[PDB]
Parts: structure tokens; C-alpha cells; sequence
């Protein structure tokens, strides 16, 4: 396969109390949306964090994470009954039409999922919708502030992003509940597969795997964290400034009773999953592989699943 790129070595997860003083954390860019645009606080801060492959951005004023926190919060709970809460419980049994949409009870992780794409947001509370429209829009925004600062010929961008850049795409709202009960790694050590990843956490537990070392990337009041993924990767490999998608996991988060459990979520931005992937060759984005095939691929490393 033409973007499998170079064998990557997984360490073991080690746990949340170790890995918090052992791996220290990354100093990360801040930056913004305003006039508009993405813009970094310091000359040299979209660079590095291109290079650097995190970084964090100001929440936008219209988007406002509380529904978006409590969702987490209970999305992974059986209803109580009699409960208005209720209306945040359940979804482990709701089901999502769409490949790799929906709820995953992840054998080998403590993470259990709810992924929506945003076809499908009706699934959702308005309000947490609402959310993911922010952090979605956020990411398209990024998205097009990393092509322009790469100098990538705009004519080429609609094609290569599979619509994102058009607000098009595969937009994908994505909960996450660290079951603190099991004795495993938070997640498996992966990359994202698709774009620009907006990340709403509040806790320590994320690392970062950096050429056989580990560092914490840790959230920042305010902020989102942002990563890119392995289709912005593989497009740029061949170019002057490639763009790196990062190895990264969440510790084995530890909690004892009544302590409540980490969570976070994210919007995912992947091409349509019907287009091609491309890579700039000798100036022109080479096809190299369907959507269909490299979400296959890298769903199938990102998660331990036998079926
Ligand atoms: C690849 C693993 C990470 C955690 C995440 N999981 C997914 O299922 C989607 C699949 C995409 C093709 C819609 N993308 C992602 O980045
Ligand atoms: O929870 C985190 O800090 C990171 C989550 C993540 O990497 C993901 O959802 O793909
Ligand atoms: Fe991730």
C-alpha cells in the first residue's frame, strides 16, 4: 500500500500517575481565530506548530463547550428513568447509520465511543450538536489557514480534502469515556486518520510519540488542542514542509471510587469516504489509494477489533 509510511514501534501504555511526572509535557503554540483567520501569537508559531504537529487554540466566543461537557459526561450511562438527564444516557444503544459511526465498546482500550458524523447530528441533543457545528467549523477554518501557509495552489484543495475545504466532507463529532475500571490503556497509540482533529479535554493523560520518545500534551483552560492526521500527512510527505500527523494515546487513567472518570471529544475531519487520497508529486496531487481503503487501513491499526 502506497501510504502504509515507515513501521512505527508502540510502547506499552504505561499508567496515569507514572507518566504524569515521568514524560514531560510539550510546549505548545497558542493561536486564535480572529479577523477571520487562524493567527499565532508569536512570528514563528505557525511553523512550529506545523512542525510540532500540536498546538492549542482559543475557544471561539460562539462556541460554548458546557453541552458539549455534559454529553460526555453521560452519553456512555443506562438511563436512570424518570430523569430529564436521561435525555444524555442511552447511546450505547442508539444506533448511527454509517461506516465507522456510532457506539464501540473497545475490547483492548479503556475508551468506549459515540461517533456521529454530521449527516446524522439530528441523533443528537440540538445543543451538542451546536457544539460539534463550532468545533467543526473551527476545523475547516484551520484546515484552510494550513494550505494557505504551505503556499498549496488553491484550485487543488476541494479535490484533495474530499470536500472539507467546500464545508463539505466527512465531518465527524466523536465522545470519548475512559472506563477507569479497565485495567488497560486509555487508547491504543495511534494517528488520526483524516485532517485537522479539534480536541476538547480538560485532564492530563495525553501522550505524544515522538521518534521512540513520549511527552505529555496537556490541555489548556480555554483552548482546544489541535493535531492533524494522516491524510494531511500523506498528501504533504513529498513537499519542502511536510505536515506531521503525530502517534499519540491516552495513559491508563487511574480513579479510585467516586473520583469521575476522564473524557473527552473531538471533531475528526476526514475526507468523504466515497473520493481518493492524493499526494503532491513533482508538483501534482498523485492518486494513490480510495478513502474507502485508507479508512480501513488506518481504523484497522488505530483500534485492536477482530471484527
Ligand atoms: C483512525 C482512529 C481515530 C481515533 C479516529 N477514528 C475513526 O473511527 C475515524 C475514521 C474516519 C475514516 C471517519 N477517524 C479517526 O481519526
Ligand atoms: O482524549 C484525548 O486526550 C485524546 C483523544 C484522541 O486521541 C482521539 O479521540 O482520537
Ligand atoms: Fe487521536
Amino acid at each position: 500500500s502506497a501510504t502504509l509510511r515507515e513501521p512505527v514501534v508502540l510502547p506499552p501504555m504505561p499508567g496515569e500517575h507514572e507518566a504524569r511526572a515521568a514524560y514531560p509535557p510539550i510546549g505548545l503554540e497558542r493561536s486564535r481565530v480572529t479577523g477571520g483567520r487562524l493567527v499565532f501569537d508569536r512570528d514563528e508559531g505557525f511553523d512550529r506548530a506545523l512542525a510540532q504537529g500540536f498546538f492549542l487554540v482559543r475557544i471561539p466566543e460562539g462556541t460554548d463547550p458546557a453541552a458539549g461537557d455534559r454529553f460526555a459526561a453521560h452519553f456512555h450511562e443506562e438511563r436512570a428513568g424518570g430523569d430529564p438527564l436521561d435525555a444524555y444516557r442511552g447511546y450505547r444503544h442508539v444506533r448511527v447509520p454509517g461506516d465507522y459511526q456510532g457506539y464501540f465498546d473497545r475490547e483492548h482500550d479503556q475508551w468506549e465511543n459515540f461517533y456521529v458524523e454530521r449527516d446524522n447530528w439530528d441523533v443528537l441533543p440540538s445543543e451538542v450538536a451546536r457544539v460539534g457545528r463550532g468545533m467543526a467549523g473551527l476545523g475547516v477554518t484551520i484546515l484552510r489557514g494550513v494550505l494557505e501557509h504551505l503556499r498549496l495552489p488553491r484550485e487543488h484543495w476541494a479535490r484533495v480534502t474530499g470536500g472539507l475545504t467546500e464545508d463539505r466532507g466527512h465531518q465527524m463529532l466523536a465522545f470519548n469515556h475512559f472506563r477507569s475500571h479497565k485495567g488497560v490503556r486509555g487508547s491504543k497509540f495511534h494517528r488520526d486518520s483524516g485532517w485537522v482533529t479539534v480536541l476538547r479535554s480538560v485532564d492530563p493523560g495525553l501522550l505524544a510519540l515522538v521518534d521512540g520518545r513520549l511527552w505529555a500534551v496537556d490541555p489548556e483552560p480555554g483552548h482546544f488542542i489541535v493535531n492533524f492526521g494522516s491524510s494531511l500527512e500523506v498528501l504533504t510527505e513529498r513537499l519542502d514542509r511536510p505536515v506531521r500527523a503525530n502517534v499519540h494515546g491516552v495513559v491508563s487513567t487511574e480513579r479510585a471510587p467516586g473520583q469521575p472518570d476522564r473524557t473527552s471529544y473531538v471533531t475528526f475531519l476526514d475526507s468523504d469516504l466515497t473520493g481518493t487520497v492524493y499526494r503532491f508529486e513533482n508538483g501534482t496531487p498523485r492518486p494513490l489509494q480510495s478513502v474507502a481503503e485508507f479508512a480501513g487501513q488506518e481504523v484497522g491499526r488505530a483500534y485492536d477489533d477482530s471484527g
